C-alpha cells in the first residue's frame, strides 16, 4: 500500500520527540472539548484549567502511553487485527473512566492538527486520509469496549 508508507514516514518525524507531539495533541484536545479535562483524576482531583494538565506527572505519563499505542499501530499498520483484543480492552478501560464514543472525533481531529502542525507542507491530503484511516481503524477496534 502507498498508505502504509505515508504513515511510516509521517511518523517517524513525530516519534523522534514524542511527549512534546502529544502535548500538542492534548492542548488541542482541550481547547476544542474543555468538557474532557475533568475526566482525569488523579488522587481523586480534578484540574482546574487545561495548564494545570501539563503540570502532572501523571497526565504526561498517560501523553506516553497514548504515543505508544499509536506507535503500535503503526509498526502494526500492514495488519490491525492483532492489536484487536489490546484496543477492545483499551476501550473498556477508556469507556469506565467516563470517555464517551462521540469524543473518539475530537481526539482524531486533535492528532491531525499535530500532524498538520508538525510536518507543515509534508501533510499532504494523502497524508490526511491515510492517517484518518488509519485512527478510525484504531476506534473501531476501541469502539468494541462499549461492546455494541
Ligand atoms: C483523549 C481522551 C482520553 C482521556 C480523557 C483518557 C483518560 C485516561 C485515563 C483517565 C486513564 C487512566 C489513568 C492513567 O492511566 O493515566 C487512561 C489510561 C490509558 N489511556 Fe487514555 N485517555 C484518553 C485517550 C487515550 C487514547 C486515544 C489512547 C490510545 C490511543 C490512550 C491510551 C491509554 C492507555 C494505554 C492507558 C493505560 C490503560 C491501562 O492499561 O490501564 N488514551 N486514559
Amino acid at each position: 500500500r502507498p498508505e502504509s508508507e505515508l504513515i511510516r514516514q509521517s511518523w517517524r518525524v513525530v516519534s523522534r520527540s514524542p511527549l512534546e507531539h502529544g502535548t500538542v495533541l492534548f492542548a488541542r484536545l482541550f481547547a476544542l472539548e474543555p468538557s474532557l479535562l475533568p475526566l482525569f483524576q488523579y488522587n481523586g482531583r480534578q484540574f482546574s484549567s487545561p495548564e494545570d494538565s501539563l503540570s502532572s506527572p501523571e497526565f504526561l505519563d498517560h501523553i506516553r502511553k497514548v504515543m505508544l499505542v499509536i506507535d503500535a499501530a503503526v509498526t502494526n499498520v500492514e495488519d490491525l487485527s492483532s492489536l484487536e483484543e489490546y484496543l477492545t480492552s483499551l476501550g473498556r478501560k477508556h469507556r469506565a473512566v467516563g470517555f464517551r464514543l462521540s469524543s473518539f472525533s475530537t481526539v482524531g481531529e486533535s492528532l491531525l492538527y499535530m500532524l498538520e502542525k508538525s510536518l507543515g507542507p509534508d501533510f499532504t491530503p494523502a497524508t490526511r486520509t491515510a492517517w484518518s484511516r488509519l485512527y478510525g481503524a484504531v476506534v473501531q477496534a476501541m469502539s468494541r469496549g462499549w461492546d455494541g
